[PDB]
């Protein structure tokens, strides 16, 4: 019976994809979490000493400079200190920036979606948290992460060559993707006819002439964002490999 045999293969494949999605989501959760905690650790150290000499020395520590492209403190009065050095664009105010507002609105450590960096005019992600001292908010510490770095973490596993992983918001906005052309596009723009639904377990759709299976796994431990790890699998390839 071809129907029972088809369902037998599909259930085995979905079981495997569920397993790959869980571990990859765990992996990016732990990776982002360490970056978040490093930013949190930096803020609480600054909360008890934020003199210019100390701010500079702390941001230059190699645990920070080797982890983030840049680490910085934007203060409540608008003053901005960033390491490593970078030329500054005219009219910059850290308080108007997405990372600063997101941290303040979150009331704690959070991650931005990709936004246009003020200096490089390129997309960047930022781990950010307020600096709190006796209820006062003195500012926000941010740590910048390249989207390429996140693509590499979620694609550490090759998924037996069946496909690839990307990140998507609960709103359907593609945040990081191996194809740079799909970054910040929505699932509806990428799949206009039969759009995959995040809530549904496994969706089938057509991309570039081939049927693909999509599966979305929530990423836990990310305060104030609802992001999913998405697997995009070549359907014909997966069914053939699993006989
Ligand atoms: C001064 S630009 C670099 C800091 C941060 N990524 C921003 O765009 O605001």
């Amino acid at each position: 019976n071809d129907y029972l045999q088809r369902n037998a293969i599909r259930e085995d494949l979905e079981s495997y994809l569920r397993e790959m999605g869980d571990v990859t989501s765990s992996n990016i959760q732990n990776w982002l979490g360490g970056r978040l905690l490093l930013v949190e650790q930096t803020a609480q150290t600054l909360a008890r000493d934020h003199s210019p000499e100390t701010v500079s020395a702390l941001l230059e520590q190699p645990a920070l400079t080797s982890t983030f492209s840049f680490t910085y403190l934007g203060q409540q009065d608008g003053v901005f200190t960033m390491r490593p050095d970078s030329p500054m664009p005219a009219g910059y105010d850290p308080r108007s920036r997405p990372w600063y507002k997101d941290a303040v609105a979150a009331g704690g450590l959070t991650l931005t979606e990709p936004y246009v960096d003020a200096a490089t005019q390129e997309l960047i992600i930022t781990a950010a948290t307020p600096v709190k001292a006796a209820g006062n908010t003195l500012g926000v510490v941010g740590g910048d992460l390249s989207l390429k770095t996140l693509v590499q973490i979620i694609n550490s596993l090759d998924f037996s060559g069946m496909g690839y992983a990307f990140l998507v918001s609960g709103d359907g906005k593609i945040l990081v993707h191996p194809d740079k052309e799909q970054v910040m596009k929505t699932l509806s723009e990428v799949y206009p006819q039969n759009t995959p639904k995040i809530a549904t377990g496994f969706s089938e759709a057509e991309l570039h002439g081939h049927t693909r299976i999509l599966a979305f796994t929530p990423i836990k431990g990310l305060p104030s964002v609802t992001w999913y790890l998405a697997l995009s699998i070549d359907k014909d390839k997966a069914y053939a490999m699993l006989s």
